[PDB]
């Protein structure tokens, strides 16, 4: 039946998903030779999109019915990522459906849809807010395929990019119900080379007026590919 040595190879030739063992994976033997073994669908762990060129785990099917070996069990290694050149981007499961469901990207603004079969790990369950690493494709259908989970504490969708900083306000927020404004906001402007930064009400306490000298850290929100002023405040001693 099954061999229990754990092979590694490479996807030789991919599952055409848009011969009833049509990929391909070539390893090399514990003989040191080189060898193209096939595989199906029922083959890989799970349907994920598999490419040319991944590194893969499988075991050797021997189908003596059949008179082949067969690739089966196929997962794909991480390793691949490091060599493979395709754009891996951080986000995490914002919501769950059946079937499907929806990421909350780093640097993208909206939500990304995503095929259950795309997981790369069918040992492990998927919860909301996994933190995750996947590829983004295009059909202006745009969706994330083969998705990794990442350890706790790595994605990060903003950053604190530096402190104390002193500017102008050129223009005032919107003197603003109960409701925090977050699309208008005011402007700063710093020379830290002069550059304009947008704050908002919510990111201080009492409101700066137009012209005041005040202080700010600034941070970068990724999936808007823009910095924002928090923590503003009033500055006495110019
Ligand atoms: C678009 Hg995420
Ligand atoms: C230092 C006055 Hg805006």
């Amino acid at each position: 039946a099954v061999d229990s040595t754990v092979y590694k190879g490479q996807v030789l030739k991919s599952l055409d998903r848009n011969d009833p063992l049509p990929g391909r994976i070539r390893y090399r033997a514990l003989d040191y030779s080189e060898v193209e073994v096939p595989f199906g669908d029922k083959d890989q762990k799970g349907d994920f999109t598999l490419r040319h060129g991944d590194w893969v785990q499988f075991l050797l099917a021997t189908d003596r019915r059949d008179q082949l070996q067969r690739a089966t069990s196929i997962a794909l290694l991480d390793e691949t990522f490091k060599v493979s050149g395709e754009k891996r981007e951080q986000g995490t499961i914002a919501s769950l459906k059946e079937g499907f469901g929806f990421l909350r990207c780093v640097e993208r603004q909206a939500r990304l849809f995503f095929h259950f079969t795309e997981v790369l790990d069918t040992s492990r369950e998927i919860d909301i807010n996994d933190e995750v690493e996947f590829t983004v494709i295009q059909e202006s259908r745009l969706q994330a395929i083969r998705i990794k989970h990442l350890p706790p504490n790595s994605v990060q969708f903003e950053t604190l990019v530096a402190s104390n900083i002193e500017g102008c306000v050129t223009r005032e927020a919107p003197k603003s119900i109960k409701s925090q404004d977050r699309v208008e906001g005011g402007v700063i402007t710093y020379e830290h080379v002069k550059k304009t930064i947008m704050y908002f009400l919510k990111d201080c306490e009492k409101p700066p007026r137009i012209g005041e000298r005040v202080r700010f850290d600034i941070y970068m929100v990724k999936r808007n590919k823009e910095c924002i002023a928090v923590n503003v405040q009033q500055v006495s001693l110019h």
